[PDB]
């Protein structure tokens, strides 16, 4: 998971 990316959450950039």
């Amino acid at each position: 998971l990316f959450l950039f």
